[PDB]
């Protein structure tokens, strides 16, 4: 798709070179321009390979010399806007607009251009392919630039700041989501005091389609700076005492007060990295702090207390089974079996099988409620983890409740999941917090980048040491006999947690002496590769994603409990403004110190 506007624009470029109008327009030749449109009279009105017109052309191209003699010689061109698909909507005025020639802006003023008109081409989309996204209007277009020149000459002859574009975004979403934060601020600030000025239907809460109100999609778009310049409307004063300043926070749209409408449980959900730190600025700081330090993480503790409880009961559960007699003969055909099983079918007996009947009773009710709170459908991978359980439990008391010959294959799955979830709380208290997140990002990052070259590095060897050790009795020496076990041990040999196969009361193979040796080279130089290859992220830039990432995590953990706990527990963060000056909302009193 990308070489089709790459040939289409080798195609203008052709299509301006055989057009004589269409290449008198691109290199400013007024000269040419009359000839072509009085004493050999051609279409005016010729369209280009982008359904542009000849005054298209020279608007891009800033020579308003060309543009002026178009829009004299014919006014009905500057109406038209592009035909084509990839620039469908695109007027002259659009043109004139972005390139910031305020004196076309201005002419195509007097000829009356439509302000409203959208642009509605696929070059004009918000997705990655477009380099940037100015939105549908012109006025947009100004806006963005950053032009309030033209801003302002928009507005004058009916430019409407409210005109939601293809996503529903008014022009100040549009400002929040560019480059040049610092200078926009003033622009976004100065669209503002064109609105009505009602306390009604402001513009600042004519939310995205996506339901988003421009300081709403400042955090879920990581725009630092816009969040700082859209608090001060929110920010009421106390006082100010010496150094002292009680300062008094909204917290409306900040907060969990309706279901997706809170700012907190955007931010946490949202993948952008930049929006991690709206979480660290001065209004929720504080608050999620507080959120935390009380009615948060006491209940985490508790809910960790119950889970820890909770599994260790389960666990006692699977210390003490139904008795496993061998009972049968078959332990002496095949020398390698080595197993005595199974269940005999009964927990009525009523002797002390009763306390664990009560813990697997509990096991279940427990799992059921963990499958009816978390199904009904970052922290991720220890919240699947505990599914799972409920999912390996839920086979765990089915499969086995039937007398399943291999019972135990899904009990060990759930042993581990849920037992190794206990880490999960690890982000409750500090010490543990940033460790759990520091393992959870290598997992995903460093290990498939080790485990794929060991897994191709064992496969090598451990099949080279399956084909000269299949060459020999395993009763001796046997370390990998068949394939199975030659992956599992060379993998086992890989890692040093074997004494690698070593005979000496009886002669080895010519081979293995020359192959272990290229393997324990190999082996502990990627080892050694994997130790300092995670290595790399101890920067001074990881240091703080060590630590605010366990912050982000507690802080998507302080709204998990809040959400789903009832109203009775952990009351509404700040105080309520009814009894008081303010008007039924709930604010937040946060006093500083300026040195
Ligand atoms: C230069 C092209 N000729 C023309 O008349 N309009 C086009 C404008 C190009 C803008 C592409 C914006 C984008 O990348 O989406
Ligand atoms: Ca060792
Ligand atoms: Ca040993
Ligand atoms: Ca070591």
């Amino acid at each position: 798709w990308a070489q089709s506007r790459d040939e289409q624009n080798l195609l203008q470029q052709k299509r301006i070179w055989e057009s004589p109008l269409l290449l008198a327009a691109k290199e400013n030749n007024v000269q040419a321009l009359y000839k072509l449109l009085k004493f050999e009279g051609c279409e005016v009105h010729q369209k280009g390979a982008m359904g542009e017109t000849a005054l298209h052309i020279a608007a891009l191209y800033d020579n308003n010399e060309a543009a002026q003699v178009l829009m004299e010689a014919a006014p009905e061109l500057v109406f038209e806007p592009m035909t084509s698909e990839l620039y469908e909507g695109q007027t002259a005025l659009h043109i004139a607009v972005i390139n910031q020639n305020v004196n076309l802006v201005r002419a195509l003023l007097a000829r009356g251009a439509s302000v409203s008109a959208r642009a509605t081409g696929s070059v004009f989309h918000y997705r990655p392919h477009n380099l940037i996204y100015y939105g549908e209007h012109p006025l947009s277009f100004a806006a963005c630039v950053g032009s309030e020149e033209i801003v302002r000459l928009l507005i004058e002859h009916g430019a409407d700041i409210r005109a939601q574009d293809s996503l529903g975004n008014t022009v100040l979403h549009i400002l929040i989501l560019q480059p040049n934060k610092t200078f926009a601020c003033q622009m976004y600030n100065l669209l503002l005091s064109y609105d009505g000025g009602d306390h009604l239907k402001s513009l600042e809460l004519v939310p995205n389609n996506q339901g988003l109100t421009p300081f709403k999609l400042a955090g879920v778009e990581g725009n630092i700076v816009m969040f700082q310049h859209l608090m001060q409307k929110r920010k009421h004063i106390q006082w100010t005492y010496g150094p002292l300043t009680s300062t008094l926070y909204d917290l409306t749209e900040i907060d969990s007060s309706g279901d997706d409408q809170s700012l907190l449980e955007l931010i946490v959900t949202t993948k952008k990295r930049e929006a991690r730190q709206i979480l660290d600025q001065t209004p929720v700081k504080e608050l999620v702090s507080l959120k935390w330090k009380r009615y948060g993480r006491p209940y985490f503790c508790v809910l960790g207390a119950i889970y820890v409880l909770y599994i260790i009961c389960f666990t006692m559960c699977c210390v003490y089974r139904p008795l496993k007699p061998r009972i049968t003969n078959r332990t002496n055909p095949r020398d390698n079996t080595l197993l005595q099983q199974k269940l005999l079918q009964e927990a009525y007996v009523t002797p002390k099988d009763d306390l664990r009947l009560v813990g697997e009773l509990v096991s279940i009710v427990g799992a059921v409620i963990i499958l009816l709170v978390e199904i009904p459908d970052l922290g991720g991978p220890f919240h699947v983890i505990i599914v799972t359980y409920a999912f390996m439990v839920l086979v765990t008391m089915v499969m086995r409740l039937t007398n399943s010959d291999g019972e135990v294959v899904p009990m060990s799955f759930a042993l581990v999941l849920g037992w190794c979830n206990v880490m999960y709380f690890a982000r409750g208290f500090q010490m543990l917090g940033p460790f759990t997140i520091m393992i959870q990002k290598m997992i995903f990052g460093d290990l498939m980048r080790f485990c794929w070259l060991m897994a191709v590095v064992i496969l090598g060897f451990a099949s080279a040491f399956y084909i000269i050790f299949q060459t020999e009795d395993p009763d001796e020496l046997g370390h990998f006999y068949d394939y199975p076990m030659a992956l599992f041990s060379t993998f086992e040999l890989f890692l040093t947690i074997i004494d690698g196969p070593a005979n000496y009361d009886v002669d080895l193979p010519f081979m293995y002496s020359i192959t272990y040796a290229a393997f324990a080279i190999i082996a502990t130089l990627l080892m050694l590769n994997l130790l300092i290859a995670m290595m790399g992220d101890t920067h001074w830039r990881v240091a703080h994603e060590r630590d605010e990432l366990w912050r982000a995590q507690v802080v998507a953990t302080t709204v998990m409990l809040e959400r789903k706990l009832p109203r009775c527990l952990w009351p509404r963060s700040g105080i309520c403004g009814r009894e008081y000056g303010l008007g039924d909302r709930w604010f937040l009193r946060v006093e500083d110190r300026q040195d």
